[PDB]
């Protein structure tokens, strides 16, 4: 590991700390994340192979005095630093639409090849300045201060087997978030995420989602509150936008749409790639 200067610590994250870091012999500066199981050697190295344009990509893995740290590709920004940074006037649709778009081709990727992310957020959505976003972290969670905002209901529900599905869901969340410039669903325990999520959404019952009442964690006692129309959810997003939106925070998630059927969305008939105005 003494092959890496840190230059600075960026932050703690679900995993470990990151810092920024320069390799000595190669010059390259990278993000160095500190995490030992063969279990977690094994699907670590499956993700090294998972490669895409909109997703970080994982340089090494070092396995090293029986601790493990990961070299991935460095980022300048998260989106939630420039969401913070735009704030007043909001991320221009065109540009919020361009980052959607491309982050829906690295969900299609990673499902296609049976890997989730299971805890996307701001935090994890890297963005540079020719106008790219990255899903970071992808695949960690399976390989091995938690926020809930971007949780699916099936796993707040105590569903064990989870599916793709569930990133669909949390980049609907970021979406609506980067929309309206405020989290959609900000719960601060699993109670709080749930219930806002009816809130909005309406409680789900078995006419919206066959099988609901059978999950481990549904309680028929929960409170029934009546779903809210998009229109009030997300202003001043257009019904192309609300439409896909919909679809992505469906209660079932055999109904939820896929990452694949996302991308061919009306809503995307006019994406373009605008280069934001970042300043680093
Ligand atoms: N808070 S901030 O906007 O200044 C900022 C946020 C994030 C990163 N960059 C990173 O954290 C980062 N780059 N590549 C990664 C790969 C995996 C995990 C994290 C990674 C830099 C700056």
């Amino acid at each position: 590991m003494e092959n890496f200067q840190k230059v600075e610590k960026i932050g703690e994250g679900t995993y470990g700390v990151v810092y920024k870091a320069r390799n000595k012999l190669t010059g390259e500066v990278v993000a160095l994340k500190k995490i030992v199981p063969s279990t977690a050697i094994r699907e670590i190295s499956l993700l090294k192979e998972l490669n895409h344009p909109n997703i970080v990509k994982l340089l090494d893995v070092i396995h090293t005095e029986n601790k493990l740290y990961l070299v991935f590709e460095f980022l300048h920004q998260d989106l939630k630093k420039f969401m913070d940074a735009s704030a007043l006037t909001g991320i221009p649709l065109p540009l919020i639409k361009s980052y959607l778009f491309q982050l829906l081709q690295g969900l299609a990727f990673c499902h296609s090849h049976r890997v989730l992310h299971r805890d996307l957020k701001p935090q994890n959505l890297l963005i540079n300045t020719e106008g790219a976003i990255k899903l970071a972290d992808f695949g960690l969670a399976r390989a091995f201060v938690v926020t809930l905002w971007y949780r699916a209901p099936e796993i707040l529900l105590g569903c064990k087997y989870y599916s793709t599905a569930v990133d669909i869901w949390s980049l609907g969340c970021i979406f609506a978030e980067m929309v309206t410039r405020r989290a959609l669903f900000p719960g601060d325990s699993e109670i709080d995420q749930l219930f806002r999520i009816f809130r909005t959404l309406g409680t789900p019952d078995e006419v919206v989602w066959p099988g609901v009442t059978s999950m481990p964690d549904y309680k028929p006692s929960f409170p029934k509150w009546a779903r809210q129309d998009f229109s009030k959810v997300v202003p001043p997003l257009d019904e192309d936008g609300r439409s896909l939106l919909s679809q992505m925070l469906h209660y079932d998630p055999n109904k939820r749409i896929s990452a694949k059927a996302a991308l061919a969305h009306p809503f995307f008939q006019d994406v373009t790639k605008p280069v934001p105005h970042l300043r680093l």
